[PDB]
């Protein structure tokens, strides 16, 4: 005939790419949480307009304490200064406020001004939402005590249950596809990931946690997530999935000899996934094959 | 580290066995069957006591039949034996008959006793179990119809469901294990498996034909069966899960050095399973370490 009209593709060696999905829960990570604890014993004053849940930058206020013991041990060093002392004790007890807890800030302006550092407005350390508050106005902080607990959400925690006879299948996070019913245009970047040792009894499943990237305070801890996973298998023949053809007990496709001649050639499939099949016996690598054709007898 | 009473064991590089288990459904097999179909067309008689159920061996019952169309083919042929007919024409008709699909042990009855054969009692081939077999007295069959049929029971099948991703894992069916809920057997040999490359739309489950050796009779379909499975992982470090100690972020155990002397060594489990665990990082291969009893500090 000589009338051809084909596009082709070659077979090659390689793994089958499975996919699978599975449910996953936003979480909280157990690393980014702060105690704003207190140094030295006081009582409080202001307290400032948080509530219990609000959220917080680099805790810019969060309340003023007076501390007593604190400025008598300042004052016995104005003294020393006024009256010509060792350089050496002046910073000495210097030191020893600075192991009682005084901010170098407070320090700083004790030296320039003298005036004394009476009362001082204790800040949140890092960014987030507090977790547990309370206090009122004029009560006194033992020793260190809590006097709020933040929680960070610079990272988010999405935990799947993975089943444990596929967990060393994993390998790369770029198997992992994350996506959320809710806010969905947002695009989820797994930043790390680990497998928490810890079986399911129930069942038998791992638990496979993801730090995703939250920056746009887009991801609250109990939205529901799907974990699109991916897999591999021992290298087999791969032939384009379209390329093949089937009528029944038997299943075949076309071999082309660059000649451009045709020819039928039996194989013996494997299984198929995701766009391809894969042969257990056949053809052989680097033959050709067409996966566009089209002709009849 | 001054104790006798210490059991060990060594750290070897080999994979995890993650066993699992999914349902069978058993079955007939389409192969071990038995159609008994009629040759030229024809009418019923008798049709015995069987009912569409129940057992016999090598069909020596069954059902009679007789047809028109062959004693009248048969009776000319007699007037030629009688009359001058030629040595291979008598002959030629008798050709005419046998493909025409007399039997030919009724056709050497006709020749023997010169007598118009005309009712056919035919027998089942196989002991069996008759599947199909309503049909009785005075019917029309025709071209090859199906009269009857039967089924064997020296294979049966149990078919489970596998999941796409577990599939290449199979191989070798030694990681199988059959068991029955009903009647627990001895014992039930697989003398034959197969994985049909059919993926199940519905879900990604492949098909795991399982051939049950039942030289016995104590298996029906429908019956409900469990199969065991079990995969393994690419290799890893393996140390006995007994010999692991950790409550927090210390995560490790204890080295020998031969000396009987001991050392902390920092270790990171990967996974566990069974009764062992895999290291990711931590020991290596031939390290020995302690499974068992104990020392003062």
């Amino acid at each position: 005939t000589q009338n051809l009209g084909v596009k082709t593709a070659t077979v090659t060696r390689g793994p089958l790419t499975f996919a699978q999905s599975f449910p996953a829960n936003v979480s909280y990570n157990e690393y980014q949480y702060a105690i704003v604890q207190a140094r030295a014993a006081g009582f409080i004053d202001k307290v400032y307009p948080l509530t219990v849940g609000d959220k917080v930058q680099k805790g810019t206020p969060l309340l003023d304490l007076t501390i007593p013991d604190w400025v008598e041990a300042q004052s016995e060093y104005l003294l020393l200064r006024e009256t010509g002392g060792t350089a050496t004790q002046t910073e000495g007890i210097l030191e020893r406020l600075r192991l009682a807890g005084m901010p170098e800030a407070d320090i700083r302006r004790l030296i320039a001004t003298q005036k004394i550092q009476t009362r001082f407005t204790l800040k949140a350390p890092i960014d987030g939402v507090i977790t547990a508050f309370d206090l009122r106005a004029g009560m006194n902080i033992a020793k260190d005590n809590v006097v709020a607990k933040i929680q960070g959400m610079d990272p988010v925690w999405v935990t799947a249950a993975i089943p444990e006879s596929i967990a060393w299948l994993v390998k790369d996070a770029s198997q992992f596809t994350l996506t959320v019913p809710a806010r969905p245009d947002k695009t989820l970047t797994i930043r790390k990931w680990t497998l928490l040792p810890g079986v399911d009894a129930a069942t038998r499943t791992l638990q496979l946690r993801l730090e995703v990237d939250n920056a746009d305070e887009a991801l609250k801890p109990g939205m529901n997530a799907w974990l699109q996973l991916n897999t591999a298998s021992e290298p087999m023949l791969l032939i384009p999935s379209q390329a093949l053809i089937d009528t029944g007990s038997e299943q075949r496709v076309i071999t082309v000899d660059a000649d451009g001649r045709f020819v039928p050639k039996r194989v013996a499939v494997f299984q198929a996934s995701q766009g391809v099949t894969a042969l257990r016996s056949g053809l052989a690598e680097g033959e050709k094959v067409v996966s566009s054709g089209l002709f009849l007898i």
